[PDB]
């Protein structure tokens, strides 16, 4: 199977981020007065964005200006907990060294996805960052896909998806690209049938060298 490009959903899926995320959710609540509604499983929440978490914490709670509260929080502390999940960086050395081109595509502010790959040190490895407000936080699936691959000036049949969500991998589905489940993540259960399924990111790389994913000069 040849490929050119490989694209990274980012939390639960490069990096492990959940503690970071529950402590911008924290500071939320102290600031918002709602205490009470902090999750017995924030992990449970993560995946579908900011928007998408505050809805089920706070339900009949939820208020629009809350997500700008909490990314206001969240980037005063972007990185205190989090860090590459282990093989992450082993992983992007080696598909980059084969000649992927590699991005991230994600759920999370563009800005805050830059600020955290960067001080993690892996903004290196990735020819394009992209985050929810990226093409506009309003776009239908696939667009950011779509887009990226665009951008890339690559096409989707040559591109691979890598993420934790059903979400990930249905929008591959629809852009019409490869898809990969990233069992490392938060995920514990899964509808979706990607092509690959990966259980450490280090997998990645057996496919490459068993010759069943090949970079497509």
């Amino acid at each position: 199977m040849s490929l050119r490009v490989i694209l990274f959903d980012l939390d639960g899926t490069l990096i492990d981020s959940a503690k970071d995320i529950a402590l911008a959710l924290e500071k939320t609540l102290k600031e918002l007065g709602l205490e009470e509604y902090y999750p017995d499983n924030v992990t449970k929440y993560i995946g579908g964005g900011v928007r998408a978490l505050l809805e089920k914490v706070l339900k009949d709670k939820f208020r629009e200006e809350y997500v700008e509260v909490f990314r206001k929080h969240y980037l005063e502390n972007p990185v205190v907990y989090t860090k590459p999940y282990p093989e992450i960086p082993y992983t992007l050395e080696a598909l980059k060294s084969k000649g992927f081109k590699l991005a991230v595509v994600s759920n999370k502010l563009e800005e805050l996805s830059k600020k955290i790959l960067d001080i993690l040190n892996l903004s290196g490895y990735f020819d394009l960052i992209v985050g929810g407000d990226t093409f506009g936080e309003k776009k239908p699936s696939p667009t950011p896909v779509l887009k990226t691959l665009e951008i890339l000036g690559e096409e989707p049949e040559k591109a691979l998806i890598v993420g934790d969500t059903d979400a990930d991998i249905e929008a591959g589905k629809r852009a019409g690209t490869k898809t990969a489940l990233a069992l490392w993540g938060y995920v514990k259960l899964n509808s979706q049938i990607p092509d690959f399924t990966l259980s450490r990111p280090s997998d990645l790389v057996k496919l490459m060298d068993n010759h069943i994913v090949e970079f497509e000069g």
